[PDB]
C-alpha cells in the first residue's frame, strides 16, 4: 500500500462516516511513522467543506487517541474537545459572541456581538459534545451566565430566529453543528442550529455601541466563510 491508497482509504473512510474503521486506520499509522497522511486528509476534509471531520475527530478523542487530535489537527479542535474556554468571534465584523448583562425578563439572555468587548469574561463559552445517530452535536454554553444558547420558537419576516440564553438543554433548538472551512490561513466553522438547520449570524444593522444582534439565518452561507462564519480563540 502507497500513501496515496492508505490516504483515500482513510479520506473514504471519513466521507462515508465509519469511524471506527477510520479510528483503527489512524492508530496505525501514527504508530507506523505516517502522520503526513492524517494531516492532509485533515487538511483535505477541512478544505471540502466536510462535516464528518467533526465526529471523526470526536472519535479519535473517545478512543483514546487524544494525542492525534492534539498533534495533527489544528488547534481549534483540541480547544473544542478538551471543553477549554474559547471566544466565538464573527469573522465578517471581528465581534466576539456575548450574553446580555441587563434583562427585565427572568427567561432568556439575549445574544449578540459585543462592540467594545474582546477582552471581559462576558465572550468566554464552552463547546460540549453529544452523541446521536452517528453524528456530533454541541450544547453552547457561556461561561459566566452558565445559560445555553438557543434559537426561539419566532421569527422576523424573512424567517431568521432569534439568538438568546436558556437555563438548559430539553430540546433540539438548544443543539448545533459545526462544519469547517477555510479562508487565509486560518480555520473557520459554520455553525448551525439541529432544529432549524439556520446557521448563527451577526445582523448587518448596527446599534449605536457598535453591537450586532445575533440571528439563526434563513439563507445561504456555503461558499461565503469570510461573510457567515466564526473563528475560535483560545481565549
Amino acid at each position: 500500500v502507497p500513501n496515496d491508497i492508505l490516504e483515500e482509504q482513510l479520506y473514504n473512510s471519513v466521507v462515508v462516516a465509519d469511524y471506527d474503521s477510520a479510528v483503527e486506520k489512524s492508530k496505525h499509522l501514527y504508530e507506523e511513522k505516517k502522520s503526513e497522511v492524517i494531516t492532509n486528509v485533515v487538511n483535505k476534509l477541512i478544505r471540502n467543506n466536510k462535516m464528518n471531520c467533526m465526529e471523526y475527530a470526536y472519535q479519535l478523542w473517545l478512543q483514546g487517541s487524544k494525542d492525534i487530535v492534539r498533534d495533527c489537527f489544528p488547534v481549534e479542535f483540541r480547544l473544542i474537545f478538551a471543553e477549554n474556554a474559547i471566544k466565538l468571534m464573527y469573522k465578517r465584523d471581528g465581534l466576539a459572541l456575548t450574553l446580555s448583562n441587563d434583562v427585565q425578563g427572568d427567561d432568556g439572555r439575549p445574544a449578540y456581538g459585543d462592540g467594545k468587548d474582546k477582552t471581559s469574561p462576558r465572550v468566554s463559552w464552552k463547546l460540549i459534545a453529544l452523541w446521536e445517530n452517528n453524528k456530533v452535536y454541541f450544547k453552547i454554553l457561556n461561561t459566566e451566565r452558565n445559560q445555553y444558547l438557543v434559537l426561539g420558537v419566532g421569527t422576523n419576516w424573512n424567517g431568521d430566529h432569534m439568538a438568546f440564553g436558556v437555563n438548559s438543554v430539553d430540546s433540539f433548538r438548544a443543539q448545533w453543528y459545526l462544519q469547517p472551512a477555510k479562508y487565509d490561513n486560518d480555520v473557520l466553522f459554520y455553525i448551525y442550529n439541529r432544529e432549524y438547520s439556520k446557521a448563527l449570524t451577526l445582523s448587518r444593522t448596527v446599534e449605536p455601541s457598535g453591537h450586532r444582534m445575533a440571528w439563526g439565518y434563513n439563507g445561504r452561507v456555503i461558499g461565503s466563510p469570510e461573510h457567515y462564519a466564526w473563528g475560535i480563540k483560545a481565549f
